[PDB]
């Protein structure tokens, strides 16, 4: 990700330094009333919420290189208030005040361009969820699931797909029906303390849209598995 | 409002004209290679996916003003195979092209900045929808929708929140026919929250609503304060 890489340069350059975070260590929570930018360079980490009763609800999944932000860009106010957990054994983050965004995105236009287009992928990523969803209910939500684990941590070999991501994060990371029933009709396969993926096919059956998406948003990945 | 309206005299200026769509017909269509911006300035569309097999699916309702786009904006490549149907008897958008528009936030940020908050409003609105649905399954989905719904179109009467939508907009939600869908709906007509009355919506207990959708009852306050006010 090249444009990553030119965005952590133009930060550092202008004096924001990494910071490094552990698993279930929060770089934000959902009562800070400083609203941030966060550019996750490295590492996985999921955005939850806190109800008045205090069930946790895993809102959505990020893994680096993106940009989440807890505040609007112009009025700096919250976009809600959410937390946004680390979920990998280690993550690398720079952390950022909405104001400074506003700055720095302000003297170049390149990386304004970037945030913005992390915005546009999340929108349309939603959207193709939210497709798959209402064509196949649950079934197609955990076929785009997994369907975007093989992209991104898939390696190919004899035995299937690999999703080479570690067993911890796998664990971390109605739902038990139907996917002993897959795995039971063998379109995966956990095998050797891992998931191996055996019929993509079927995920890309189920989960279209969010497979057009990844096709469009990430196509040199979606390129080698296909 | 006053960005949207600063918005539109930008686009103007900058010599790009308003056009008008009756209903039914498509702003864009998923098979143009063209990527564009479209700036909903008055109406309504919704943005539809076609499956292999000719399903229409509806994926999200615009209301004017707004901002829509078929192409990234750093790599002016698809964001998708989608189209944009106009639900309302009429609709005037702008049709900018995706390399006119970077050309024209570039050289103004007031107005790169109106746009990157849309965008932002709109993936924390779907964060807050799949919240609310999270705790209170369709329950909460539907409490949430109506909510939405109430603060766009409310009007307060003597007879609730009177929901200033036309039944054609309002079949077109659907509102009037899933089982599921039912059961929730004549419970909130019997406990007297929502009453159909007058060929028209009423709402009688906004409570209820923000209480079982609290998520999207927050979004509304953060992103829309002035629209969430009229109605606290
Ligand atoms: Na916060
Ligand atoms: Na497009």
């Amino acid at each position: 990700n090249a444009q990553a890489e030119e965005f952590k340069k133009y930060l550092e350059t202008n004096g924001i330094k990494p910071k490094q975070f552990h698993k279930k260590e929060l770089i934000f929570n959902q009562w800070d009333p400083q609203e941030y930018c966060i550019f996750l360079y490295d590492g996985i980490t999921k955005l939850t919420s806190i109800s008045e009763n205090g069930t946790i609800m895993n809102l959505q999944y990020y893994k680096g290189a993106f940009v989440i932000m807890s505040g609007f860009i112009d009025t700096e106010t919250s976009v809600g208030y959410y937390n946004l957990e680390v979920i990998s054994e280690q993550a690398t983050a720079y952390v950022i005040k909405i104001n400074e965004l506003k700055e720095l995105l302000s003297k170049n236009l390149t990386h304004f361009f970037y945030v913005f287009q992390t915005l546009q992928k999340q929108v349309s990523y939603s959207l193709a969820k939210f497709n798959d969803f209402s064509i196949n209910g649950k079934l197609g939500s955990i076929c785009g699931q997994l369907l975007i684990l093989t992209y991104v941590y898939g390696k190919e070999t004899p035995d299937g797909i690999k999703i080479t991501l570690d067993n911890l994060t796998m664990q971390e990371l109605a739902v038990s029906r139907i996917i002993s029933k897959l795995k039971q009709e063998k379109v995966i396969v956990y095998k050797n303390s891992c998931f191996y993926v055996q019929n993509l096919d079927y995920l890309k059956r189920y989960a279209p849209k969010l497979d057009e998406w990844f096709y469009l948003a990430c196509p040199a990945t979606w390129g080698k598995l296909n």
